[PDB]
């Protein structure tokens, strides 16, 4: 039987969705750089949208080990423009605070119920969090201090094109 | 400029969000084969979740590689539940040669315009449907010897929950 | 059940046993040149001989993976004596073109019905057929220009005889 | 010249085609038990008719050590079918006796005509046969046991298909 | 003998001392990179002339292979000026696309003549157009955003200068 | 700019376009020696054209190491046919003296303009040629000796098809 | 069922029983070296004992693989003192030959029943035992060499003690 | 001479006869179980056969360790049947149990009589015929638990199939 209450097995499979719906934002991200010709900004998407599956799978075990069952949901389509590289990051940043925000409403829920498995579980999700919108606000201010130059946009496609 | 035809390449790109939505089949039929118990069933459609993701993505550099660009669409919700087990895999098969027919279909057609490329790309997904309705054909036919024998229905599930 | 039309499944099945008869000829061959004394010419006969059985057996795992099963017919008698060594390997050239036509047949075959999944299965064996085709003709060439000395015939059979 | 009389080497002859019969029976066998999905069983199987065919070019070789020459005669068509697995074990078992059996004419002819050099060269033949005997009877008995359950059935086929 | 048709190996033929041609052209395209001194576009360029003999080599010898014989032709003069990096660029795409045409054109022939083994063989060089023509796409995709920024140009050179 | 006078230059590009004939006319000998069964010897004149080929790279790289630029011209289509293996060797033996000749034509063209540069960059050129027509005067010789007897040409051309 | 006749198996049976009586005797001949304070001679004998249970046990085996039974006999009380080291010796000699006539006989009767398997198996003892009788003659001329000098038995014992 | 009393002598003498039978007691369990087809158990009967040889030997090595002598008695027929497994696994259980007592017997004996050496070299047996009691009521055990399930037995037979 389910050892967590039904409110929060549908916060987490709600949230599962939601990070198969950031992984395919990401890959539509990835669809747009490419189409513009950044090799290397769409690899750095299509990794991002990697990562973000794991995330997904890693609360779709959760909640078969606390005897919960994940029911997977539609999934909107994602944006495919874009008006230029700094937009598309920005996009992904702010989508990024929006999953973390999801991920702490979801730690106050089991917190209030005390549902202390649960919040212990989120814990590692806060931290990732915190490092992904780092990650993103570095690209940011790099693409900000580039100011348009070709030049520096195309040093940084090639850096991001290599993470591994 | 795009040296498909707009034809070719929307076939390509529904193509690719087809192969997305049979990697979310997979995965809602893991949730159903995780629910009820079956977790060999589940790791099977997880890994056949994987393999169905790098088929899109092959369409996807593809289609950039042919000068076009990839959008992705809206992805339906998939069924999440199925009358038992070889109902189950009746419904992966019966995909499984729905997606080869896709395949047929779009072959036909880059044919007919005398796409060669598109034609001769085509080529590794039709040998890779053979092998996938191949294998849940034989999972199928297995079932069947099990003839409602749950012990042997688990030893086969611990057998698919070995997949590399 | 299976996805090959009947008339697929036969030429098919019916190609496997033409394989195997293929197979027993060039053994035959074999027994020729061992009487003649020629052990390198033998070995090469014996080489072709398992090579085709290889070819036999790819066809016989094709017909089961799309649903088809196999039945083996019997084998007509061989020739066990020919005009020479010259003349021995020409009909072995006179076959493998047979051989090649056959595979042909089932190809256009195949296309006629849009079973595309066996045109392509069959493309291996069409770029076989060329490099077999190729080595007889070769060593047809050369006991052409051997024109019948020993000295040159046993460096042949030397070569040949190499073969692994 | 042949320093085996004419009878020796056509009873020498005879069980060279005997055993390339072996063969192809072995092989239909095969073709059996795909068809009823047991891949093990017909893997042993296939293993079982190459073995044959050693043995054959085994009689073959000899044959042209002691001068004589080997011809090689028509297959007939082998069954295709059997009533189950263990039926086709016991008709193979029951092959092997004959051939067992056959061997035994043979020697029993070369001890007649003072031929020692091929009775020890049958000696061989002898060993073997009470080891491939003693081979299907020892999975007959494995299918004994399995008493039809389709659990141990399957791990006897998972076992087999292993032979190296 | 010839096993190709009169048609077919002119077509070959014509296919090889094109393909010369190509080679000698991507060289001419050397002499004005280094004359304008980019080592880099320079090297690019001597390694696709290189490529393109090595696919020569590849008609040249399946003419052999099918009993024919080359013909070597007389190679025009290629232009040796262009006007700027991007320029010279657009003309080998350009080239590019008149080579695949001119596979297709081969393809077209052999398949409407039934030269199945013909047909077999240019898929190989249908694949490597796809991909020649989109390095070169890349590459003018690049320089068009670079815009004649020497920066951008300079790190397109070193980069390309790389191409083992 | 060029700091060799424009004779010395033209006369350098001329040589350059000279050995890139040089290399299609072995080529050329190429396609006759395979056509007559000769693979050995075919792929000595192939090596012999890649060698050319280098050669024509070397000078190449000087004309544009004296601040010259290389036009390429076009080139003519070379004789496809001779009378016989001692025909061609000879006829290459030929073609390498008058390559000989013309690198001493440039030499004392160089030598007359007191151009020391060009003149020490030629030596390495005329030592080559000494080597290449004694491997050419030494094969002539060989076959001389073997005055037909196919017995050694066969070995002849396995030997020259070694070269590496 | 049984593949060997009511008579063979008896026989083989019977040997068995035979074997073992023959490692007790040499134990037998143990206890009296032991008791003679002879540990050498006493650990020979009972290494022989044990090589005879092997024996006994190699008889075992091929009476079940060929479908017979076996039914362990009662095992008469041996001698247990000899007239000395000599004495001892002479005695495990005969009855060594014993055991090789006895292996005789049931190879005859083997030989008359044209049972060619138990035949073949039962050369491998015949052998043995020619072996073994030569160590007991061996040892005798040892003995007899030594000539009552106890000097001399030191010697053998301690060196028949390193028997492995 | 003697240190041990004749009576203890005699008990010890006795033990090691009795050890002998033990051990032909369990080869001819082994025999009851090949002859129904179990090779497991009859396995682990032949190592418990040589198991209890050894303890023979300790016994017999002991007793001329204290100046005594061997005398190897008749061994009687032991049974060749039993009522099916459980019966003759219970009945080596009584053996076991049997062997047990006589240990202590003489151990008691020994300890009447005040001979210590006796006393503390008999704890080594104590101790072993614990674990040996032990091991056949575990199988015992594991018989009842199977139930006739005939598919358990045969699973029970391949474990103890796999004694060391
Ligand atoms: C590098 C390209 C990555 C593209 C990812 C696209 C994701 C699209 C979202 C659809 C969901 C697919 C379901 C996949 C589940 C995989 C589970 C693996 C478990 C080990
Ligand atoms: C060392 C030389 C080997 C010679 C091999 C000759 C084979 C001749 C084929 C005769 C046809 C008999 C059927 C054989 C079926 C074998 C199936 C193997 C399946 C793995
Ligand atoms: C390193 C720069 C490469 C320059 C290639 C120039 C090609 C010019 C075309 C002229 C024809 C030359 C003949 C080449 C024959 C090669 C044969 C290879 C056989 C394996
Ligand atoms: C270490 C010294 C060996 C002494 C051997 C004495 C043998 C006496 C014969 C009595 C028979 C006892 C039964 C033995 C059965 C052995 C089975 C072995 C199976 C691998």
């Amino acid at each position: 039987m389910m050892v967590i209450s039904e409110k929060v097995r549908k916060a987490l499979n709600e949230q599962l969705n939601r990070e198969i719906y950031s992984s395919y934002l990401y890959l539509s991200m990835a669809t747009y750089f490419d189409a513009e010709g950044f090799k290397g900004f769409a690899h750095w998407m299509k990794k991002q949208a990697q990562e973000e599956l794991t995330h997904a799978m890693k609360f779709y075990e959760y909640i078969y080990e606390r005897g919960g069952r994940v029911e997977l949901e539609a999934i909107e389509k994602p944006p495919s423009n874009w008006n230029g590289i700094k937009d598309a990051f920005e996009a992904a940043l702010k989508h990024e605070e929006f999953v973390t925000q999801s991920i702490y409403n979801i730690l106050e829920l089991a917190s209030e119920e005390k549902d202390h498995a649960t919040v212990s579980f989120l814990k590692w999700f806060v931290d990732e969090q915190v490092e992904e919108e780092d990650q993103v606000r570095e690209i940011l201010d790099l693409l900000e201090k580039a100011n348009g130059q070709m030049s520096v946009i195309f040093q940084l496609d090639r850096y991001l094109g290599q993470r591994e």
